[PDB]
C-alpha cells in the first residue's frame, strides 16, 4: 500500500533475541485476552512494554502508563526491540521516530484480528512499526472506509512492515492463523507494533 514499506526477513537474525524478550516482558505483564467493548473475548493475547501501553479500560481503549492486570508499569522497552525498532524505522525514512509503545500481540491457530485503524495515537504523521515473528499470517488491508475492497500480504517470520504515508489510517487486520510449526514460536506468531503515543 502507498506509504507502506515492507522489509522481509529484516528482523530474521534478531528474532531469536526478541522472542527471548517477549518472553521477559510477558513474565511481568502476562498475555491476556482483552475484552472489546463489544463484550466480545478477542482470539488475539496482548500485552505491553514502554512507557505506554494499549489496553481496555472502563469499556473502551486507551494507552496508559500502568497494566491494569498488574497496576504496576508496563516492562520497559527492552534492547533489542529498541535497537531493531530504530534500525527499520530509519531504512523507511523515520529518522525521527521515537517510539515510547510497544503493543505485543500473540496468536494461537485459529487466532485473527478483526479490521481495524489505529487512530488512537497523537501524530499521525508517525509511522507504526510491525515486526512478525513464528508462524505466518495473511495481513489484510483495505482503506478509509470499513467496506473498502481488501487486499492481502502473507507476513512471514522476521518481516517487517514500516505503516506510514497514505497508508497510515487504513483499515487493516488478520485473517485466522493457520495452525502450523516453527522451531521459535512452537505453534504461534507474535507480532510487534511501535507507536508514537505520548502527546
Ligand atoms: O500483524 C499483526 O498481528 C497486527 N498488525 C497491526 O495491527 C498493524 N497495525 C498498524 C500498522 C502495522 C500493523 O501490522
Ligand atoms: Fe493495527
Amino acid at each position: 500500500a502507498a506509504g507502506a514499506v515492507i522489509l522481509r526477513r529484516f528482523a530474521f537474525n534478531a528474532a531469536e533475541q526478541l522472542i527471548r524478550d517477549i518472553n521477559d516482558v510477558a513474565s511481568q505483564s502476562p498475555f491476556r485476552q482483552m475484552v472489546t467493548p463489544g463484550g466480545y473475548t478477542m482470539s488475539v493475547a496482548m500485552t505491553n512494554c514502554g512507557h505506554l501501553g494499549w489496553t481496555t479500560h472502563r469499556q473502551g481503549y486507551l494507552y496508559s502508563p500502568i497494566d491494569p492486570q498488574t497496576n504496576k508499569p508496563w516492562p520497559a522497552m527492552p534492547q533489542s526491540f529498541h535497537n531493531l525498532c530504530q534500525r527499520a524505522a530509519t531504512a523507511a525514512g523515520y529518522p525521527d521516530f521515537q517510539p515510547d509503545a510497544c503493543l505485543i500481540n500473540r496468536y494461537a491457530p485459529g487466532a485473527k484480528l478483526s479490521l481495524h485503524q489505529d487512530k488512537d495515537e497523537p501524530d499521525l504523521r508517525a509511522p507504526i512499526v510491525s515486526v512478525s515473528l513464528g508462524l505466518p499470517a495473511i495481513f489484510q488491508f483495505g482503506g478509509l472506509k470499513r467496506n473498502d475492497p481488501l487486499k492481502r500480504l502473507l507476513l512471514e517470520h522476521g518481516d517487517v512492515v514500516v505503516w506510514g504515508g497514505e497508508s497510515r489510517l487504513f483499515y487493516h487486520g488478520i485473517q485466522p492463523l493457520k495452525a502450523g510449526f516453527h522451531p521459535l514460536t512452537i505453534d504461534c506468531r507474535y507480532n510487534l507494533t511501535f507507536r508514537q503515543a505520548g502527546k
